[PDB]
């Protein structure tokens, strides 16, 4: 990424890894390796993200935020 | 939250997030982004909670104690 | 414990919870929270344990070894 | 290993047991206590393995990349 990965992954049900970035994105990876998106919070993402049951992707970011991010890479909600 | 959220989520049966902050509290999240509780240790939750059989939700914490936190935020104990 | 608990817990098959500490020690507690036993490593446990299928607990310390413990506390090995 | 494992280790199907080290490399590690392989990273694996529905172990870097590494130890793929 465009800064060092601290998090730990996640995978979903399709295969897509998730994980953030010092380089304050949540990123979404394809199985292949290529980005399926990436979502920008305002500081580094140290937080391991959650997968719940519909999908939806939930990760802490230094910019004091937990974020819940729909599988499509869409905010869901922000909470601080 | 009032601080960087470090901490990994972890997700209950009924969709609730769980994570601490580096504000010195674990946070119970409704899955519609508002807040369930919230339960104040003292110091930062850098640790990431895991849920037992029975729903209890224990965290570390920077106060060097490890939490055990009832589902309703209640605290059931607390090891030093 | 006698330190910060950076380390997150995890949760056996009884409900044992272990966890590291800054202390140095892994720890393993019982349900009701009462310690099971406490294993030495030579330095801080930030690592977050994970369980295998025979119940082993492995965790890395900051001494550079990733432990493997029995369920009893006695030492199974440790890889440098 | 050669520096702090402040990794999380994941336990594969077999028993494996994979983790970072702050001495770069992703380990694999047999139930055993003998290493299965290592794979050097350019920067210390703070991060905590995943493994996916195919064994894939997939690991981020500090060195900014995100690993996909095979169950040989041989690379998958690496995104940046
Ligand atoms: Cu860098
Ligand atoms: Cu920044
Ligand atoms: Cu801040
Ligand atoms: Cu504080
Ligand atoms: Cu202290
Ligand atoms: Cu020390
Ligand atoms: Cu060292
Ligand atoms: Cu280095």
């Amino acid at each position: 990424t465009g800064g060092s990965v601290h998090s730990s992954p996640a995978i979903g049900q399709d295969g897509t890894i998730y994980v953030g970035s010092n380089d304050h994105y949540l990123y979404a990876i394809n199985p292949n390796g290529k980005l399926k998106w990436k979502f920008e919070t305002g500081g580094s993402v140290h937080s391991s993200p959650a997968i719940g049951q519909d999908g939806t992707i939930y990760v802490g970011s230094n910019d004091h935020y937990l974020y819940a991010i729909n599988p499509n890479g869409k905010l869901k909600w922000k909470f601080e």
